């Protein structure tokens, strides 16, 4: 119809998914993501998801020290997957189509990540969901959300977080703190304000990737941004 | 040296590895589990380790109950492979060596189940830690836990669950039944006693190979089992 | 549809290939059987295939009663790639088309099997066929016969056998045998008589697999019974 | 130190193991065969197999008049794995190391063909086992033993036959047929002699591999051959 | 365009990696791979289904790459992964003029490329696709002209056509004598008995089981392989016994 | 013995192969090369290297501006499988045992990149040469040297480059520049010093991964600096 950005990515920690639980997925915050998200597909909107799977890596026993830091970002990885694999169902349960690719391959679980498939998948309305990151340790999930984002040529990239944008003086520690409309890249950084860590955000940087940071809290927020509203920040261009 | 079983797989439920917790794991119980497998192999035994993943995959988010089976079974198997390693990274800071392999190809994670690579593996007294089942959903983590043990010649199978062994109706529910300090196959059929599911039994039943049920409360229960303690059950024969 | 059950797994022996050779496949009964198969499918029937080794895995040197068994049943995995690439070739000259599916990776030679892939092929009027079993070793050809059914949603698992159907005495010890028309999973095991081995029997037992064992004597029969005919004896029930 | 060759190669077709019978294997045959190549490997030969394929593909069934030939190559190929299979046992019952390797991915089955593993296998003192040819249709037997000799520094090529050696007139015909005792490749092509397939015999001949053409006619000959004994006949050099 | 007019329905175009160079002594020039993207698009454009072969001499060459004392089989693993290097640059001056392209590769590199699956590089015709093969037949000691044959008779090609510097196959030697014609047409069997290189032992002998037809002959100027999709007798034609 | 650095990571641009070259491999550049590292490795080393493919991935045919980014960074890494194939080839040729490691799969060529396998091989003494960066597009060579520097648990990063260090100008057209002997990471950033681009120097800070920024000008360099020798610039510490 009237879409203000055509191909999207929307990330999302996964601890979000969790919810009021202490743990695992809140059957309640994956239902409302899903129908946020094909929402956003019927709009028009070719829609990737991106979900961390620090709902599942958890507890002493698992995130604690010790162990080694690449079996943990393994362990990590294989979380992403099987949140991956509960919105797949969620989602078909309701009507839409969805692959999920793995940036490691788990051929028996789902399909491996091949950029030319993911556009096809887009193109053929459904939904792609990317687990495993980059399919390195050391890159946060928002780097293998960036890179993702970048590879599949989207529209905007949709960070997910607790505060709704980009505050100057934090919306706790401080009463009067204004919510940035806009900010270029190099904005954010003069300002020592901090969205991803380094890393993803030069790889979003070096190609211009609009991001945008925003709640997820209020049903129908997908659509009021694909419609144009000006809602959380939004990262752009280089001052 | 001297002991009464010679290549050994030790089953866990997973759920054990969560103790206290209601999810993922507590070091406690993982900590002291890698001692008793450190034990085995001390004594020179070859040592296979299964844990299934009910730990991880839970919750009603996770297991939900309308949920596909298949897309649930790939979600167990993942747990199970996060145990694995876990167990691993455990495993080898107190000095073993081990290899995790999967049923389910995650090269990037850990090698792939090769039958005789496995065996070799053991042969060469690194700990084998067995992952994602059979590869086939469908299939309890019994059924994979007898495959495996079949499949590298072992020659004990051990599962440790909840109860201390094998005993008529339950203990306390009527006079306190009976640990049978042994029990044919057929036994086991004829009196519908529940050891593994069907499928998992008959194939642990068609190759005749020894379980033995039993519990892991007491530190030290394995090392004993090898020797020669009778603890548990033990099925066997026909 | 113009038939009860649409889609549908047929299982044979595939020492039921060799008629009256002692080791090949016999032409003859190959192309009788394409025949009843294409009929089907020209019916409205996503028809699957299973087909055993044992006419390609016999002979002293190849099925030596020593010989590790894990390698025979590699060998018989294998042979049953043999056969299904037969039964491609020879259901493609009659106009079908055909994806053979692999439990184990050998794609050079045929796809690999994946449950999402199956289905896709059968709901576009692809005829199934699937070789090496459950891809595991010490499980029989029924076994990987009734994880494929299950796997594919099939209304019904077709068992070919010389017995046709089962009958409380044996029918080769009493003229006064009875075929029974159906059956319940627990009447079976309480009879204890005997359709699959232990295994494969439970597996189809938990998902209340609609089994059909039968006999193929004669041409239409798969078609009479999608159509609902009491050929051979239904089991199917918590009974 | 006594020996002519150190690595070679010896390659026989399928058939050379049914012996008496008309399929499969003879435990009996596939047991001298093990038996004559363990004498080799421990008189300190390294020693590469080719066994082909023809004694399980074979029959009108498999080996269809107007089958797809690429369908027709690939069960060939398959045929292969089995025999290699079976020879691995053998081999393993006398307490010879073995290593299958297959020119086509069967990882479940065997290990993958790669020139540098092999190559290290056989300086091991492990007996190499290949199959599936070069991997494509197309190709004989006899090109996928020419490659692998050159692809492992071959010191030889031995190619197993029922007639001893290359006569002139086939040793049926005319009653006076001479056995050639060597020949040039450039004298076999003008003699318009029938040795191997134009390709696989230019791939020899460009790589500079001696090739002996011989019958395994009784025990100890490949053994005696490995001496420098002249039995059959030496295809090696150009006009 | 009329596709009645053609003369070939499925063909297979092969050239050398040094085509690529142009001018310059190495890689691609872009002048060089416009012109071939151009032609190839003409060819699918007048209802052709193509598939495309280059080799990857261009890029695996010099003392340093290529030194005479190699090892062989890295040697040809190199010129393998030569040609998948021309192959993506293929694609994408292909896809840019709007062709839809499928690179399939003898040996597994599944993120840069599918790998080659007969039926699949079929259907990828069927639908319309440029196929472009790389890595010959995935085996070293084996020249490019080799997994040319090889594709072409495994996607069924009515022709397979060999690009070189000469325009065909003379009776005699053209620059040795100004005599020297050059064919129409040869059977297998005449370039055997009259000892005329074509392609090497190997290859040809490969493309003579199948009865593959050939045509050898020069990409001289624009608007050649149209016209010989339409029948014109250029180059010469190799086929029968 | 001695020794102050036991795994090292030497990182080169790729381009360094040229020599008097415009592209390709100057055989003396390389021979030389493989002599440096041979040397640190007759001497205790643990030695990795990274080349990158700047010397065969040139050229507007190759390189074009216009050309698809990802297909791009495709064509990139693979020249650097054919560079490492050839570093292989000739640090064997001087008697090194040599293991390249892609971080795309290339089974035919080379092993793929496993962090435990590549531990192990360089503890056994092996060269680890590292091929195709992290196997994602939008990352440069210096960021997949960082990652395999930190997961092998490398104790320095060498980075072999046109300066010998890092300057406060350039030395080349100012005999007025001052070489700093040691730096911080914070430093670098404050001072605007560019040793690597922001990603990987973001991912060479976190993990403290100590960098050796130095030419190779003179034979002898890469030793002299395994046994303390202060050479060109070093990076490392918080502060
Ligand atoms: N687990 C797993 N699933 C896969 C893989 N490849 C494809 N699928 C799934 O199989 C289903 C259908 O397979 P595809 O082969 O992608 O079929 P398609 O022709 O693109 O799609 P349709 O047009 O919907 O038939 C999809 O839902 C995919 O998610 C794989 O490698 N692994
Ligand atoms: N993640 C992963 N690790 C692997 C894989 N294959 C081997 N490894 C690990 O790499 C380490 C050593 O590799 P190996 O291939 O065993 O090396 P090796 O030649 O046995 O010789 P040893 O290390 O002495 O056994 C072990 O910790 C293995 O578990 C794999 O496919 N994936
Ligand atoms: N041998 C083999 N064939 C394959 C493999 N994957 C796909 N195919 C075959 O490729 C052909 C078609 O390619 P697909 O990948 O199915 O393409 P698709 O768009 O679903 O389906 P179509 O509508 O049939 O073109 C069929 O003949 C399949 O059997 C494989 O791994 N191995
Ligand atoms: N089926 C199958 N077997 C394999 C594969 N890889 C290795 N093997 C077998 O595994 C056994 C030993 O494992 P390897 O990884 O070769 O061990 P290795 O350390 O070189 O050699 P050893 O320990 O002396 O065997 C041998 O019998 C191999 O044939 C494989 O990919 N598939
Ligand atoms: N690099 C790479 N690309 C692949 C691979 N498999 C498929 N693709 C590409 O993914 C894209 C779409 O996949 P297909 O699954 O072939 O789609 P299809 O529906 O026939 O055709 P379209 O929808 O018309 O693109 C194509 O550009 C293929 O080149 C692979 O293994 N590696
Ligand atoms: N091309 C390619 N080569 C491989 C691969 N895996 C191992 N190799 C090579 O094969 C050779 C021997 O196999 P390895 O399994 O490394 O043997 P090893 O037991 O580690 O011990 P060595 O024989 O001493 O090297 C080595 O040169 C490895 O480079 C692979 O996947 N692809």
């Amino acid at each position: 119809s009237e879409l203000s950005y055509r191909r999207i990515l929307l990330k999302l920690s996964g601890e979000a998914l969790m919810g009021d639980g202490d743990y695992g997925i809140d059957p309640k915050v994956i239902n409302r993501l899903a129908h946020e998200v094909i929402e956003a597909q019927q709009a028009g909107a070719q829609v990737a998801l991106v979900i961390g799977g620090g709902n599942i890596f958890r507890g002493a026993g698992l995130a604690a020290s010790g162990m080694d830091r690449v079996t943990g970002d393994h362990m990590g990885m294989l979380a992403t997957v099987i949140n991956a694999l509960a919105m797949q169902d969620a989602l078909e349960k309701l009507g839409a189509k969805v692959r999920v690719m793995s940036a490691i391959k788990i051929n028996d679980v789902c399909e491996d990540f091949i950029r030319r498939r993911a556009i096809r998948h887009l193109e053929k309305g459904r939904i792609a969901i990317f687990a495993a990151g980059t399919g390195n340790p050391f890159f946060t999930t928002d780097s293998g959300a960036a890179l993702r984002a970048i590879e599949i040529g989207a529209d905007l990239l949709l960070k997910a977080t607790k505060v709704d944008g980009v505050y100057d003086k934090d919306p706790k520690k401080h009463s009067d703190a204004v919510r940035y409309d806009s900010l270029t890249y190099d904005e954010v950084i003069m300002q020592g304000l901090e969205v991803m860590d380094t890393a993803a955000f030069a790889l979003a940087r070096d190609s211009d990737l609009p991001l945008r940071i925003f709640g997820m809290s209020e049903p129908g927020v997908l659509l009021r941004i694909l419609h144009g509203a000006q809602i959380g920040t939004l990262v752009q261009g280089r001052s």
